[PDB]
């Protein structure tokens, strides 16, 4: 159904193309074009070759040559594209925890658009690289009620999705109703049980539902009821249960929205996207806010930077 924008190339020589590499490196300067538009028309897979074929042809290492030849947004672009993908996701999140500052936007937004089978995924590769459990690296940089939304979706044990049962559906939309406006206060327990642990197609009845019963959409609710970064992350659940790529068309908006421009969540969310469904990113980007991505990106973006995220993205008209 999901679409990305990025996909294996066709005539693909993983020698030829680190020669290309070398060639574009060797001597004073850099190709940085030469680099910029052959990468972004390989596959994450293809990439990987590549890097080993270099390898094994200059013993050299391609990302360390890059890193030293490259220098600002775009190198950050290129050294991402040349993460394997099944690394990527947990690259960002231990990043995002490490220091002395956590990067809860960074935590929030993969945590709750991630499916189960993606974190399950992410936590293996997580501890075989930092030697170190997801679980435990999150409850020890986060708190309260938040800590406690992320520890129940980090689980991946969300019900799987059956036919729907409509006293069921009734049941949690009252359950919702009375948990937060007809009370003084927030019973956040039975939200996040409820918004944690049911299934996607389950939910969506019961946002619908919920309207029905109260007047309110589920998301005028948690924010009438919630703040900080318990709000923001229910947020995204609700957003992410909804549509993920409209989720995700929407925290790349406001990436650039501003004045100007957020540029690691705008190289995360592309290039995280790129094999996923970024295609499907771009049609909710063009309905909900009027302007191709690409229009946008080409406005707040520029340099071999630029021209690195366009290619990526594409889709001139979305
Ligand atoms: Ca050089
Ligand atoms: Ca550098
Ligand atoms: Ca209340
Ligand atoms: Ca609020
Ligand atoms: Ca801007």
């Amino acid at each position: 159904a999901l679409r990305g924008t990025v996909t294996d190339f066709s005539g693909f020589d993983g020698r030829a193309d680190a020669e290309v590499l070398r060639k574009a490196m060797k001597g004073l300067g850099t190709d940085e074009d030469s680099i910029l538009n052959l990468l972004t028309a390989r596959s994450n897979a293809q990439r990987q070759q590549i890097a080993e074929e270099f390898k094994t042809l200059f013993g050299r290492d391609l990302v360390n040559d890059m890193k030293s030849e490259l220098t600002g947004k775009f190198e950050k672009l290129i050294v991402a594209l040349m993460k394997p993908s099944r690394l990527y996701d947990a690259y960002e999140l231990k990043h995002a925890l490490k220091g002395a500052g956590t990067d809860e936007k960074v935590l929030t937004e993969i945590i709750a658009s991630r499916t189960p089978e993606e974190l399950r995924a992410i936590k293996q590769a997580y501890e075989e690289e930092y030697g170190s459990n997801l679980e435990d690296d999150v409850v020890g940089d986060t708190s309260g009620y938040y800590q406690r939304m992320l520890v129940v979706l980090l689980q991946a044990n969300r019900d799987p999705d059956t036919a729907i049962d409509d006293a069921q559906v009734e049941l949690d939309a009252q359950a919702l109703f009375q948990a937060g406006e007809l009370k003084a206060g927030t019973d956040e327990e039975k939200f996040i049980t409820i918004l944690g642990t049911r299934s996607v197609s389950h939910l969506r009845r019961v946002f619908d539902k919920y309207m029905t019963i109260s007047g309110f959409q589920i998301e005028e609710t948690i924010d009438r009821e919630t703040s900080g970064n318990l709000e923001n992350l229910l947020l995204a659940v609700v957003k992410s249960i909804r549509s993920i790529p409209a989720y995700l068309a929407e925290t790349l908006y406001y990436a650039m929205k501003g004045a100007g421009t957020d540029d690691h969540t705008l190289i995360r969310v592309i290039v995280s996207r790129s094999e996923i469904d970024l295609f499907n990113i771009r049609k909710e980007f063009r309905k909900n806010f009027a302007t191709s991505l690409y229009s946008m990106i080409k406005g707040d973006t520029s340099g071999d930077y630029k021209k690195a995220l366009l290619l990526l993205c594409g889709g001139e008209d979305d």
